Formats: structure tokens, C-alpha cells, sequence
């Protein structure tokens, strides 16, 4: 615990954002559906309206109110 230490960003969150399959969905977490159910063997499960898929725990959406310097 408190070992987040990672990057987050704002990216492709919600998947394309492994490396492995990143034709399957985009961005658009927080506020709408689905969310990371809990991460498993490195990389996080979620289950996107009924498809399922993996993405790495590495980028997400959470480290938001983020500068772009000033």
C-alpha cells in the first residue's frame, strides 16, 4: 500500500492500452461504464459491456487535475 507510484497519465485507458489488442476499445472512463474490476497477474480485468479484455495496470485514468504547466 501507497506503492502507487505509477505513471497513470491519461491515455487509452480503458484498453489499447496493453500492447495486445488495442483495436478493441479507447478512452473513456470515470463517469460513464464499466471500470478496472481488480488487477490480476499484472494486468487489470475488465469486462466492457459484455466483451471481456485485459489492460496494463501500468496506464489508467486516476492521477487527474493534472498541470500541463500552468
Amino acid at each position: 500500500m501507497i506503492g502507487d507510484y505509477y505513471i497513470n497519465a491519461s491515455a487509452l485507458n480503458v484498453r489499447s492500452g496493453e500492447g495486445t489488442n488495442y483495436r478493441i476499445i479507447g478512452a473513456l472512463p470515470q463517469g460513464q461504464k464499466v471500470q478496472v474490476i481488480s488487477e490480476n497477474s499484472g494486468w487489470s480485468k475488465i469486462n466492457y459491456n459484455g466483451q471481456t479484455g485485459y489492460i496494463g495496470t501500468r496506464y489508467l485514468s486516476k492521477l487527474e487535475h493534472h498541470h500541463h504547466h500552468h
